[PDB]
């Protein structure tokens, strides 16, 4: 069935769809299966599915249905681009308050198109939401400003916070997991489970974080510094989410404000973000997207990108969400994600189809983490431009070969050194932590700072 | 840096590690990315990045830890499969209940690995879990007996469950809606709210709900048969849920045992549906998954197949899932998909790796919706078996050129023939609203019944 | 929640999985927490399960919390022993719906990984059907061990 009559408007103009603010927008990287229809009938039947629609007719659509159809404004076939716009009136809104949800944002524009047959792949590379619906969303309540402030950081542009993850990933019982965390406190500020760690039989989660918040009194009073954990509250159940993070701030009491709740928001979904962030809006919500790589990837040709997930995770209400080492460390990821840090962190900034405005809402940190250590940091930041953000580096610290308060020195170090716009092999012949990393990490070295061994 | 030694032992038997009953099995499609490590140092490392370990070593690291690894115990470089043995102690526990979370098994097996630099794809195809393990998720509570029971059906094999989805997807007002159901429920059993319909500002949900309850209790007295609703109640919010439900359960008074709860499982998240299973345990939990596609297409390399999504669904307890057409339908989805609904509904199966023993554990009916209809309804059963199960068909039964009532009429007739072993051209000679399936999608009908027309 | 959820725990078939060896402690009152515990660890050695007297709860002598706890090391160290699973069914009775409650997931948070090990006992008939409903709506997936002492007044056949 060619429904391009009613799902397609190619004469409507994207500067007036904008202008109107009636519409949220999709863009959308499309390839028709072979042996159905063309490009527009097959873009056409993309837009039925993803709002009022199906395959065929029925008789019990009206004048009114057709009035909040999802419509295809533009294509570009060579390119395999399909832009939609979606009338803002589709999306669900909660009963209790008449706020936005993700999950209907979700539903309708990255749903039930996926499994079409008649589709070969696409996958969502960019959105715009107007201002009636933006202001829906919870945006983020919590951000790095109350982090810096918990550090005496000035509260605009405070700087780089120097974090870590806890290795073995699993493995360690309370007392070598907090022993780690001193170890580690001694010269960084921040430390995050790694996100699997919660309340393992050899490892349980109320031994744990009493053992931790020993050891968090323990740095404290030895450095005279505040330090920082973010602990992972991710539960299939709701009520497990809030017992968690509940013994947590009675566990840590004076030192309550020092703690972040991470979630693993990709593979609880938004219902477990949602939670974390309503439940606890004066606790810094990390957002963890572990298993997003099965769709963001670049290999994938379906779902969406890094950058709408990114941009999705601030209207949800992340205080910080993982952005990836954009190439300098071990995972998927390219120099040209700094512009997802700075869509995340702006009041206005451009994705790769449209500009956004966020009125106002707060921004989410980005969290840089993924196989960094000292060496790597140096062209992260000269690419990103900025270093006011927080970096953990497992493997960076718990690495290092003088042990985990060296491998957090290496990674200040490493900052400072860019921040001075010293030369690192020169600046290693004064900071001891940092010269060590390149004994360390020597393959690193050998890629990064070829004479590094001579001088 | 090369972890073979550590995280690879091709020497261990998978009968012993199935005897032993310590023990998670994942298998996965795996193929390296070119330039890095050979195939079983990426599937070391791939095992390191699912369990205890990270890119580099790290000197936390103890012995009691190495006893935690994830193994790759048996590869096929040839098939580009890859299986790993994960210790059940790895897997986190909720503090509340001591039970087991899907969030942990899916941040584990498929998390953080879908990001790997060295690796191509790597997509689950199977996982096998022990009794130990297996007993500790919630399962389904509520089953197709209970919808059979409200039906006035046999509670074992009760039979086909006559079912549509309102359409438009979006667009109908309050009473239109319940106009459509009301209409349908003449003929059929179930009806389900499309997935993304809830509280749109043209159909709040208060007001659609009381008009739905009203067309439900008209329809029962027109008939004299009982008639069963799935509300959508998916929210990003946990509190929206439940104000859904309570709202549905009271408003629905007498027929609040005809109530079934669908929640958009893959967009929302195993969050949600844990939300509804732990909630209303009594409300039959119907799982949509809209956006799976996005990773169990047959196009993708990455992620996990729908086979082990449905198998998931299972354990989380949903009372049903939606399965597909098994290549009938609209949809992507092939005949050998069959397997998936033996899967979620007996007490033993075999998986394309594993053979699985459920323990009792309740089974989950396979929901077959997508551009099915009358005509396509024989062949889908041929090649299941049976018809002990919920098939909905929006376009099929609201694009029956005689109206929805006909449109349920034809769904019953094509599977009393199917059940008679009837010729669908002969059989329609007697059974007019089957007919009436051929004028109303004759291309189906011309190439599923070539010289109908004749006949 | 049935005897095929108790039959799992044990290891035994679910369907027609067998005889579930059973104790009460006794004395009905009157041990302080570790007897009570000791009692326990001795049965289990031998026994699947044990379930409280009927009016073991809070005494002042044996403190609810106390017990719990030295009943949950007991199981711990008992099927470390034995290499078999053991089972307890733990009076929650109240005639306050949320001390019921509280007990209930005190006992749960408490067992911790030997949670789905407990059964819930009520004395459904001095307490009442609401006492009962109050365990089977709030713990569905705890076995619901109905006890129903004080019957006898009305079920004996001496009473018309
Ligand atoms: O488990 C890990 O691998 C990490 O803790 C990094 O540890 P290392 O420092 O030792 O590498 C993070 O979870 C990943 O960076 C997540 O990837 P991403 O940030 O891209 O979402
Ligand atoms: O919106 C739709 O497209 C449907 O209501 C089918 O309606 P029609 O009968 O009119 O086609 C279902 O949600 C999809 O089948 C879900 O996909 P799946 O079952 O594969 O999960
Ligand atoms: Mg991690
Ligand atoms: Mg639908
Ligand atoms: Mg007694």
């Amino acid at each position: 069935m060619d429904q391009s009559n009613r799902y397609a408007n190619l004469n409507l103009k994207e500067s007036e769809l904008i202008a109107g603010g009636r519409h949220v927008l999709c863009a959308y990287i499309m390839k028709p299966k072979a042996g159905f229809g063309n490009f527009i009938q097959t873009a056409a039947h993309f837009a039925a599915e993803s709002s009022t629609g199906t395959n065929v007719e029925v008789f019990t659509t009206d004048d009114f249905t057709r009035g909040v159809d999802a419509l295809v404004y533009e294509v570009d076939e060579a390119n395999s681009l399909m832009k939609i716009a979606y009338p803002i009136e589709l999306f669900d809104r909660n009963v209790i308050d008449g706020r936005a949800m993700i999950a209907s944002f979700l539903t309708l524009t990255i749903g039930n198109n996926q499994g079409m047959g008649d589709v070969e792949y696409a996958k969502m590379y960019d959105f715009y939401v107007p201002p009636a619906y933006l202001k829906l969303f919870d945006g983020p309540s919590t951000t790095i400003k109350d982090l810096w402030r918990v550090l005496g950081r000035p509260v605009i542009n405070g700087g780089f916070i120097v974090g870590t993850i806890i290795k073995p990933k699993l493995g360690l019982r309370p007392q070598p997991f907090a022993n780690a965390c001193y170890d580690f406190w001694l010269g960084g500020d921040f430390i995050k489970n790694d996100e699997p760690q919660g309340n393992q039989v050899f490892a349980p989660f109320k031994d744990t974080v009493r053992a931790v918040a020993d050891a968090m009194r323990r740095a404290q009073d030895k450095t005279g510094e505040a330090k920082l954990f973010s602990f992972n509250i991710t539960a299939d159940d709701h009520y497990e989410m809030l017992a968690r993070g509940e013994f947590i701030l009675e566990t840590f009491a004076d030192n309550a404000d020092h703690i972040a709740f991470l979630v693993d928001g990709y593979v609880a979904g938004p219902a477990a973000v949602t939670t974390a962030r309503r439940a606890f809006p004066k606790q810094y919500l990390h957002y963890h997207r572990a298993g997003h790589g099965a769709v963001t990837s670049p290999q994938s040709k379906r779902g969406y990108t890094a950058f709408v997930l990114s941009k999705m995770a601030r209207l949800q209400g992340a205080s910080g969400i993982h952005t990836g080492t954009m190439g300098f460390g071990k995972a998927e990821g390219e120099a040209a994600d700094r512009a997802i840090a700075y869509m995340i962190t702006e009041d206005a900034a451009d994705g790769p189809y449209f500009h956004q405005e966020w009125l106002g809402m707060n921004p989410t940190t980005p969290i840089i983490s993924g196989g960094m250590n000292a060496l790597r940091m140096p062209g992260f930041f000269d690419n990103l431009g900025h270093s006011n953000l927080i970096m953990t580096a497992g493997g960076g610290a718990f690495g290092h070969v003088d042990g985990g308060a060296a491998g957090a020195k290496s990674l200040r170090q490493a900052e400072q050194c860019w921040k001075q716009g010293a030369d690192p092999v020169e600046f290693a012949k004064d900071h001891r932590e940092f010269a060590r990393a390149f004994e360390s990490f020597p393959q690193d070295a050998d890629k990064l700072y070829p004479n590094w061994r001579a001088k």
